[PDB]
């Protein structure tokens, strides 16, 4: 019947880059017309904090108000776990509603990560496969990127995480190049981010062996 | 309100080994009590066929009953897209309910398997990471399993498939081994079945590389 509220964590790489801005947002659904306007609490670790920008509230067709709060949380504090409750207030709910967000719980753990060449068999076709091995990773959350001589590869495709049977996640990407690239010799090298790596970032290069 | 009926596949592998038995499974649930009886047809591509098997009915601890049935399909049939509707009818509903499935549609196309050996850098460890390639397949139902010497290696995981740029799927198992085993010299085989491959089925071995 009433509103319903739904809290959103910051997108994966925001997190990991110092130089950008993650962000947390709170999403109220079903806000009716007879009882529209909703009020925001905002607590980091139980404390409140008034720095969070509300939007405009818009109107959905289905004869409800969507309304959105933005708060900007700071890099440092993601990665230390800090709790980020989002309080939603409207004379209509027999209470308040209350959603709580942090980053992943659990021990870190620094993956490895390694670059394969081309199989034997697969040394026919024109198009060859190479494949970064990331393994003992936690959190789940991860980026993976290909890179040639400053620009990006973009011709590759990622794993989603595996659960391994130790409580690590592990994950494969393949980076697709044509094979007179992987003969000349190419420097091609596949980059993580995840936040147990030195400045949650590493790199490995793959090269045709000698 | 009324009742609700879920028709489920039959498990992937059960429809790639021609000795196993494929079943396609029809569930009702909401059944009420006061409205209890339902009558199952079956049709396989709209002709209809009387050989399914319901199980008698069970109650639910939210005051309703559920009633399965189930279908065998022939191997050839499910491979050969052949459709299967389940018509679930009640004096209750305001009219009857149809739900029909086959095998996911598409031109057929048959995985490549590559075998890769552990990473250079990953050369350090007491285990290390045996991976099997598997490439260009579609459908995405797949089903990867590693074995040595008769009896099955179990300590692997597999990757959900990946959507790949060519519209075909690809995925990685990972193969975990004391690394002695590698060096002692071990046949490790990645044993792939896709209903694409000849009798559905292929296999790659790999060993340490003179
Ligand atoms: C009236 O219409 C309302 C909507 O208006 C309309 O617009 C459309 C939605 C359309 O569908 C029309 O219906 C209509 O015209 C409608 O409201 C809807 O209600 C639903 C439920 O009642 C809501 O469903 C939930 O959705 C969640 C995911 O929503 C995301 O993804 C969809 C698309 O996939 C998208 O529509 C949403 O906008 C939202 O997208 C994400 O949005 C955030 C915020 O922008 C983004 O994050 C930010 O991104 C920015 C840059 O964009 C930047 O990166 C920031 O840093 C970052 O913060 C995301 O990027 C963005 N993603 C995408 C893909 O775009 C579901 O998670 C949720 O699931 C929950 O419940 C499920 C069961 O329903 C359950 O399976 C699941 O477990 C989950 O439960 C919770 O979550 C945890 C799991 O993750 C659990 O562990 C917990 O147990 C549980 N939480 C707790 C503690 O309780 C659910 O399905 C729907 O979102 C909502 N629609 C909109 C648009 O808001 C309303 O219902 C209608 N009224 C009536 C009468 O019904
Ligand atoms: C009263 O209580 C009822 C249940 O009794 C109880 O028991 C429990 C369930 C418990 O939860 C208690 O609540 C209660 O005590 C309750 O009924 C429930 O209703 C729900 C919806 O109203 C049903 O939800 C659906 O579930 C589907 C998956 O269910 C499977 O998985 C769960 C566990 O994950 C399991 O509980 C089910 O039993 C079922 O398991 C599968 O079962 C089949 C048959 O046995 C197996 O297949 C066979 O396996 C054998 C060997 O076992 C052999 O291999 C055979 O060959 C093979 O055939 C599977 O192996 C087995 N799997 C597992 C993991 O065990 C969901 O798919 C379904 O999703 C659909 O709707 C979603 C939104 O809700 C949507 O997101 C989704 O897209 C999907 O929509 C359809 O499907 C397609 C996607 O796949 C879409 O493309 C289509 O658009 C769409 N279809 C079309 C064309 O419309 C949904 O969530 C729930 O199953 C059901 N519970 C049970 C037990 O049946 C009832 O609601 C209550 N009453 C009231 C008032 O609410
Ligand atoms: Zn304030
Ligand atoms: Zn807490
Ligand atoms: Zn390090
Ligand atoms: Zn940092
Ligand atoms: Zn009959
Ligand atoms: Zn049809
Ligand atoms: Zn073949
Ligand atoms: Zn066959």
């Amino acid at each position: 019947g009433g509103p319903s509220v739904f809290l959103f964590p910051p997108k994966p790489k925001d997190t990991l880059m110092i130089s950008r801005t993650p962000e947390v947002t709170c999403v109220v659904v079903d806000v009716s017309h007879e009882d529209p306007e909703v009020k925001f609490n905002w607590y980091v670790d139980g404390v409140e904090v008034h720095n969070a920008k509300t939007k405009p509230r818009e109107e959905q067709y289905n004869s409800t108000y969507r309304v959105v709060s933005v708060l900007t949380v700071l890099h440092q504090d993601w990665l230390n776990g800090k709790e980020y409750k989002c309080k939603v207030s409207n004379k209509a709910l027999p209470a308040s509603i209350e959603k709580t967000i942090s980053k992943a719980k659990g021990q870190p753990r620094e993956p490895q990560v390694y670059t394969l060449p081309p199989s034997r068999e697969e040394m026919t076709k024109n198009q060859v496969s190479l494949t970064c091995l990331v393994k003992g990773f936690y959190p789940s959350d991860i980026a993976v990127e290909w890179e040639s001589n400053g620009q990006p590869e973009n011709n590759y495709k990622t794993t989603p995480p595996v659960l391994d049977s130790d409580g690590s996640f592990f994950l494969y990407s393949k980076l697709t190049v044509d094979k007179s690239r992987w003969q000349q010799g190419n420097v091609f090298s596949c980059s993580v981010m995840h936040e147990a790596l030195h400045n949650h970032y590493t790199q490995k290069s793959l090269s045709l062996s000698p």
